[PDB]
């Protein structure tokens, strides 16, 4: 941890704080929702010592990274403006992409705006985000699982966050890494409640030491929510902006990874967009897809050697 570098950069207008150790090949780590670089830890020190330069940032909005006051200043382009000025300040041709989340949504953004930046990538949680022409993106979830859905919660400003006030940022953080209950995160009306976990454990599993939890809470206490929520209230923007692109492929070879109880995995009927031909024929290298059982949605920590190897052995292999 100690050998972790901390620094801050000036990458696309703002002033980003990149966690760093080892040298070697790049691997970019991006983390998710509403985590921080700290959710690499793990990943920042294996890789670092079987010789790779291990790069994770605070995304825009998150941690010790500037947090922009306008909502539309987070949608995907804003995100993968700043990796590329950062990939660039790294002053590499290619990197390794490693993704979990909201990270993941932002690593495929990257892959299909530059595929050529990008080695290989090991995506987590989140497969491509399937352009449909017919229907926004949170439209369509709307449909499905109507408005307490948590992503639709998540789009009026201020709301969730009075919310999360409310039962206070330990609460939402531990209710929310704790999680383990498959299938979509409907929230009780009206306010945060039990959340996106009706059953709390007492104590924390065995892959998050309290300090661990104090870290993000921490951070949380400071910074707030509203950054991180931001990107969701962008998602049906992301689909506008992103017209371009509809019907296109990504070249770049995927090592996909998800943990059998993410409630990504077990909702918005992905497992049969993972696993039925769609995703392999959006993404036609996609090498191997990787379901951890008995993991739930935070697969890099809860599974972090596991993860650990599944990327060495991917990223070696080039
Ligand atoms: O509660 N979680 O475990 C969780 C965290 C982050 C996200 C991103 C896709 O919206 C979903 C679920």
């Amino acid at each position: 941890m100690e050998e972790i570098e901390h620094r801050t950069v000036e990458v696309n207008g703002i002033k980003m704080h990149v966690a760093e150790k080892g040298e070697g090949p790049v691997v970019l780590f991006l983390h998710g929702f509403p985590e921080l670089w700290y959710s690499w830890r793990h990943q920042i020190l294996a890789l670092s010592s079987r010789g790779y330069r291990a790069v994770a940032p605070d995304l825009r909005g998150y941690g010790d990274t500037e947090a922009p006051v306008s909502i539309s200043s987070y949608t995907g382009f804003h995100i993968v403006g700043d990796l590329i000025a950062l990939i660039d300040l790294l002053g590499v041709d290619q990197v390794f992409l490693v993704a979990h989340d909201w990270g993941a949504i932002i690593g495929w953004y990257l892959c299909t705006f530059h595929p050529d930046r990008v080695k290989a990538y090991v995506c987590l949680s989140v497969p491509l985000l399937h352009r449909d022409p017919n229907i926004r993106t949170v439209d369509a979830m709307r449909a499905m699982y109507g408005d307490d859905y948590y992503i639709c919660r998540f789009q009026k400003p201020g709301e969730m966050e009075a919310q999360m006030a409310e039962v206070g940022t330990e609460y939402v953080l531990k209710n929310i890494l704790t999680t383990r209950k498959p299938g979509p995160p409907i929230f009780p009306k009206g306010e945060y409640g039990t959340g996106f976990n009706p059953d709390m454990p007492n104590s924390l599993p065995s892959w998050l030491t309290q300090d661990d939890l104090a870290y993000y809470v921490s951070k949380y206490e400071k910074t707030g929510f509203t950054g991180p929520l931001n990107y969701y209230r962008n998602m049906n923007l992301n689909w506008e902006l992103t017209a371009p692109w509809s019907g296109g492929k990504i070249q770049v070879p995927v090592k996909f990874i998800t943990g059998e109880l993410d409630n990504v995995y077990t909702s918005l009927n992905m497992k049969e967009y993972i696993h039925g031909g769609g995703f392999k024929q959006d993404v036609p290298n996609l090498e191997e897809v990787i379901v951890q059982k008995n993991v739930a949605h935070f697969n890099n920590q809860e599974a972090a050697e596991e993860i650990n190897n599944h990327i060495y052995d991917f990223i070696k292999k080039f």
